């Protein structure tokens, strides 16, 4: 949407993940419980995390830009 | 908007998973929020990629 090379995303669209690892065929990852070592450890999804998998509150910022009410995944030891 | 339709009268939808609870070997959980099992991934991801020209899919909890 919008060739100025360089293009712009305008709009919307129907996707939700513009700029999250857009070579990958379909975007999995894994976690392997016993990994965890918090007792809590929030995974993004919103697709706007700068750690993505994990949440660093960008959620929080698209909520609030978009009319939106998007949340992490807690996942937790006990 | 990610979001289309879940829970709109939180306005901030959380789920938690206490991880000794899982029951399958991966259980895969919703990253598109199109899931009619959300907060469970249902494959409405493949649908939505495919309409779309997207990419996203889900969080998979492994216990091996
Ligand atoms: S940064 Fe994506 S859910 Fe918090
Ligand atoms: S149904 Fe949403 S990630 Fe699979």
């Amino acid at each position: 949407m919008r060739k100025q090379m360089v293009v712009v995303r305008a709009e919307g669209g129907g996707g939700i993940n513009p700029e999250i690892r857009k070579n990958e065929d379909k975007v999995v990852d894994s976690v392997v419980v016993t990994e965890l070592s918090k007792n809590i450890t929030p995974y993004c999804r919103c697709w706007r995390s700068g750690t993505f998998p994990l949440c660093d509150g960008s959620c929080v910022k698209h909520n609030k830009a978009n009319g939106d009410n998007v949340g992490p995944l807690l996942l937790k030891k006990q």
